[PDB]
């Protein structure tokens, strides 16, 4: 709280031209563009300055304008008091969250694995055991409601006001009975707001199911990929969903296997069927980031993203959550960045066993002992790297925005969820940098 001021070392610069500098903070975000005069003021603060020194250094700018610039970028966290340790301040968020883990207030989401069957990777003992188990195949309505109720009772004691519940599987519509019973059971819930979603291949969608998903305002995330290496049934399901004005997203994979087939046609298809969003999942196999040219990966993502923007379709994915956090911070209040499995999610299997995520091998415990689940070492280990993935990340421009490569992938490759995958990191950094370079709706400060 002194008087000497300092440009934060976490402020990153992407120069667009000699009068345009795009700036963001590696922890906080705050993406914006500044003109040359404001950039000169910020850079003067690389050495600690008193405000009156900035006045005299410039002074061809009115003091009152210099004061406006300094105050705006202080509030953004781009200018700090000399001596402030910003990474220790960020890490305090992590330590506070770890210290309060027994409250359960960090639990924001249930991934409700209602079926492990599909219609007609892993690296732990517990996955082998329960993927096979005959009582872990179909979640009963009674067990589903009980599991959810245990979570709700815990988090409302922490005064949590919201909870997301994602119906997940194998193919969740193989267990519509349990989904429908859960929706009906909680229809009058008033202790907190429940938000639902469902991830499906959509093959089993009927007018009745579609009307019911709409009634409960359940966004439908449908797997879809362009022809590679069927579509009539996908069109049949989309036409049903669109008729009832359901919210539809596609989930598409950009991987070694889809790379040459991944193109912008999916946006034209989406617009035709009133699909609002297209999620792009980047390959979970780390060899993708060694074997494919990173600039070509980036261009495939950015081309789809920009053509989507031109067509009113939200092209998204974890990489886009990272980019949006760089514009407007939402991760601090959520307690996690793009991966909710770092303590924020309980992935509940039919027999009540609980993992970090269906994408992860991390076994937490069993819903018959939720307090034991939240106190166990594996749960603590996953929850402890939510804000800072690894000490690999401390000097990275994405530290406050990026969760690294999926837990399941680094579990398999390194046996260590703190071991960041360098190839994937390189891609993330290239992608975010290109998104910033190409942003058309940046907020720009001009000196006055
Ligand atoms: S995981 Fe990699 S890209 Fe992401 S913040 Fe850490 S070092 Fe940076
Ligand atoms: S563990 Fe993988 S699949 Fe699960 S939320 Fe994290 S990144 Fe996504």
């Amino acid at each position: 709280n002194s008087r000497e001021l300092l440009l934060s070392k976490y402020v990153n610069t992407i120069k667009k031209d000699d009068n345009s500098f795009r700036l963001f903070h590696s922890i906080h975000g705050g993406l914006c563009e500044v003109d040359n005069e404001i950039y000169k003021v910020l850079n003067y603060l690389k050495k600690s300055r008193l405000l009156t020194d900035i006045y005299n250094e410039f002074s061809y700018i009115d003091n009152s304008e210099i004061n406006d610039i300094v105050n705006e970028f202080f509030e953004k966290g781009f200018i700090i008091y000399n001596g402030q340790n910003e990474i220790e301040s960020y890490r305090e968020h992590e330590k506070r969250r770890i210290n309060r883990i027994e409250t359960g207030e960090q639990i924001k989401a249930i991934q409700l694995v209602v079926s492990n069957k599909c219609n007609y990777i892993y690296s732990s003992k517990e996955r082998e055991i329960y993927q096979k188990h005959d009582k872990n195949q179909i979640m009963t309505p009674e067990n589903a409601i009980n599991y959810i109720e245990k979570v709700i009772e815990k988090i409302i004691k922490a005064n949590n006001k919201e909870l997301s519940i994602q119906f997940f599987g194998g193919e969740p519509l193989t267990n519509w009975n349990t989904i429908e019973r859960v929706l009906d059971h909680y229809k009058n819930e008033d202790r907190l707001k429940i938000d639902y979603s469902i991830v499906t291949n959509g093959a089993l969608i009927t007018p009745k199911i579609s009307e019911y998903l709409k009634k409960y305002n359940v966004p439908v995330i449908m797997s879809f990929d362009s022809p590679n290496r069927s579509i009539k049934n996908t069109i049949k399901s989309l036409e049903i969903l669109k008729e009832n004005n359901n919210y539809i997203a596609f989930n598409s994979v950009l991987s070694r296997d889809t790379f040459d087939y991944f193109n912008n046609d999916i946006v034209d298809f989406a617009q035709n069927y009133n699909v609002s969003e297209i999620g792009i999942l980047l390959d979970l196999n780390p060899s993708f980031y060694k074997d494919f040219n990173l600039d070509d990966i980036v261009n495939k993502v950015i081309d789809l993203y920009e053509y989507g923007l031109d067509n009113g379709i939200i092209v998204t994915g974890y990489w886009h959550i990272t980019y949006q956090n760089i514009i407007m911070n939402k991760s601090i209040d959520r307690g996690y960045k793009t991966c909710s499995a770092t303590g924020g999610q309980l992935s509940i299997e039919p027999m009540g066993v609980v993992f970090a995520c269906k994408g992860s091998s991390g076994y937490f415990g069993n819903m018959n002992d939720l307090e034991g689940l939240l106190s166990c070492e594996n749960y603590i280990k996953y929850a402890s790297r939510s804000f800072i993935n690894s000490n690999n990340c401390i000097n990275c421009e994405l530290i406050g925005h990026c969760s690294g490569l999926c837990l399941g992938a680094i579990e398999k490759k390194y046996g260590n969820i703190m071991y960041m995958d360098k190839g994937a990191c390189d891609l993330y950094k290239l992608l975010i940098r290109r998104l910033i370079e190409r942003e058309k709706n940046i907020f720009r400060y001009d000196i006055d």
